[PDB]
């Protein structure tokens, strides 16, 4: 998270943490609880080559890392068949926990949007993570969750801005329609948010409209963060998940 | 490049090196002589972000990288507008040198392939460049020219190796008709390659068939090295090459 | 700490951690609460050059680094005149904290050993801090206090050691009489430990035996901890510390 | 070297590159020719711990490190027994050649001072080497030898600059007898300088009044460069340099 602040303990009760198995059970990447038995993340984070599950936890919802860590084994990972880049777009994933979750007050679900939903300009939006905290700048100990609001943009208010100190021709699209485009020089998703939430209040209600993907490093000028546009993925998720 | 020995001195006159302006001018990318004012190059080395001219140069075939340099200017640089990342596609670019070289035996242009050359699977073809020698090895000091020989592999067969281990469906391609396989899990070309030439001996005419492009790590089980296919960027290139 | 175990929480009250300000308040060093307003730690930490009191804090007895923080800042630092290198000895230095800190029985001072005591071989001794768990391998999060046994060695023969597969002249000391060594290739401190307690269990009560001072490298052959020897500076230490 | 500049072809022919072996002959260190079969340098760049004498090579005066190496291997490395570390003093240690060295114009050994050369300020002297420019930052290549003129300074004055802004009691000697001082904040040698030397010209001859030994950082303010004092380790040389 670039900007943005530490996040008070009772917000986000969806925002998982991803470990992968090493000296340490590190954090690699965001994620969140869609179904108490289900976890949304980015493809990218665990694709596209296929890898060992043994070497995958899940922590789910973590004032600080590692402190308290309680990690959760994963029994399938379900990635996006059309996903290879981040670029190339579908960059979304399901883990699927091995058992279903004890669903408290400090942890439950994100509700998913429905599929007409838009997130024009101007919805108050949030993304969550403990990400680098700018350009090359890892998330100081003791690792708190951070959280920043960022505006929303148009798919091509977006894409043009993208052409901008580009080569690419204007006729060729570079965010697609599959993605989403938030954030600015100041508030901003990064390495290490990636697959976690991006949650507009709506009617009272938090959905998720996004998952973290990728872009030209974090706030840079005219490089806005790009996200999986969730609603556009909802048969694929529903396919899976009850 | 992986695999391979130090080229003859004779060999490869048209092979060039990239400097970008630092604490020296420091090599980044491989190029090739294809008019004697312009070098053929990977378009990610240029990217889609926009350069400034001031900060490139052109090295000439050297034996060894920095031992002595004659740098030269660049007037223009033509990124191929569909280029936005490598695994899209039109990872192509030209650059014209401010002058035009006085070209030699030690130094002059390599032969573009006729408009529908096929290269199949075998074939004499060679890859060259002063890239690392292994995934996260740099070429050592005093970073002689290596050259090494790497078999063609076709199209479909060598995309449906890039889905082994992979979750990406069958029925996504991730070898695009633009793009060419090489190199197999002893001999490929690797970082710092990127832009240089494949080249093919065909009825005595060394030709280039491909520029170095990318490639899920070096020399990787079932990752060939990917190049983009000159034959499809031709009139491209002859809308700005004589 | 090489070897041994994360301690018990109600162990070693009187260890402190020495921070540095930067991007976040990171630990440096070790130290010792030796009175309720009085650190001891290793000039080397804090020498030779003069720092500057602003930019250091100190943090009390935590299980968990930097989870808990409650930093203290300091008004007086005091370094061995007569040090300049860990080599040369007299590595031991003395923070003033500008408050005296409110005793709890999570936290109070180690006892300093009376002139006599020599600290023989066979005596239960174990060194403690937040150092590096191996050559050039850190703690990981979430950076537990280990501790570890180590067995002391006599000087005359721990300075032998030292010369063993050396250039240095036998007659030449490498140990000296303000040093005292122990561990061995399993049992050590590191760096990071460097101005952290030695303290052995004697009649009944923990004396503080050394401060961790130098090596070569961690649990290597022939090779053991050298920590200054704290009898030896009594006179000096009750200079300033009441 | 910090400041200066690159070395003429024709300039110190007894400068001298010492390599380790690895990925390839690296340059760790200079030394300097004394006599056709034995080279001066540092102590701390061959012990205090003993090595392999297959492991080191030594190259003679070459403009561009690593581009026409020929490397010689050495018979017998003498230490001064003396040395412990470069605070502590004796930095000094001398390679046998295998094989003696084939004189001429372009190589050829440096004179010794007499026991009575006091190198006072006002000296004409010069360091050489291929060491950093800069604190923490490498030679560029091609590698080019560079040189420095050095003020050199009184060992009184040296030894009190370094007591300006350290803890050190003003009575605690820190440049000691067997030293020497030269440099400023302008002019310095630097890490990978260290063995090679520092050359002044009394009576119209190229004396070597030190060894790059050690300092606190290059260029830094208050404290020069600091090289064994070549005179006072003429006997011990003698001993076996014919
Ligand atoms: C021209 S396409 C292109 S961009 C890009 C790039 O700069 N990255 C750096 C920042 C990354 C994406 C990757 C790192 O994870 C997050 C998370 C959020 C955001 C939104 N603030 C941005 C990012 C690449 C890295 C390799 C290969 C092609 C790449
Ligand atoms: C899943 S698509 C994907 S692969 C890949 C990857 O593994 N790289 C490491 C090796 C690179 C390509 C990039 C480095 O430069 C050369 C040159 C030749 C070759 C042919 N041997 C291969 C390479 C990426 C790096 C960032 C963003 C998406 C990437
Ligand atoms: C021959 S004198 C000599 S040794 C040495 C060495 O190897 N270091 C690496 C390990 C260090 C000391 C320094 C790192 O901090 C701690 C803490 C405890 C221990 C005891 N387990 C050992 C160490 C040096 C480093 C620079 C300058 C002269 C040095
Ligand atoms: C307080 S004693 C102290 S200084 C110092 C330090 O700053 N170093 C960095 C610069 C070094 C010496 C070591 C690196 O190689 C050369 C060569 C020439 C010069 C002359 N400009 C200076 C240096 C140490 C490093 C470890 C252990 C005790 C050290």
């Amino acid at each position: 998270i670039v900007g943005g602040q530490e996040a008070p303990r009772s917000k986000w009760p969806w925002q998982v943490s991803l470990r992968v198995h090493g000296p340490y059970w590190m954090h690699f990447c965001g994620g969140s609880l869609i179904h108490p038995q289900w976890v949304l993340t980015a493809a990218h984070c665990v694709g596209p080559d296929v890898k060992d599950l043994a070497a995958l936890r899940v922590q789910l919802r973590e004032q600080h890392l590692y402190y308290q860590d309680q990690l959760l084994p994963v029994s399938r990972i379900i990635v996006h068949p059309q996903f290879y880049t981040a670029q190339i777009g579908a960059d979304i994933a399901l883990l699927e926990l091995e058992e279903p979750v004890k669903v408290s007050s400090h942890v439950h679900t994100v509700t998913l949007p429905p599929a007409s939903e838009t997130f024009p300009p101007g919805m108050p939006c949030w993304v969550t993570g403990w990400g680098d905290v700018d350009n090359d700048e890892r998330l100081p100990p003791p690792f708190p969750l951070k959280q920043v609001k960022v505006p929303i943009m148009e798919n091509h208010i977006c894409d043009a801005k993208y052409h901008l100190g580009a080569y690419t021709g204007d006729d060729v699209r570079i965010v697609r329609d599959d993605m989403l485009c938030a954030g600015n020089t100041r508030r901003d998703s990064c390495q290490g948010d990636s697959g976690g939430p991006l949650v507009c209040k709506v009617n009272g209600t938090w959905l998720q409209a996004g998952v973290v993907s990728w872009g030209e490093g974090c706030a840079q000028p005219n490089r806005p963060g790009i996200y999986t546009r969730v609603t556009y993925y909802l048969d694929w998720i529903h396919h899976y998940v009850p």
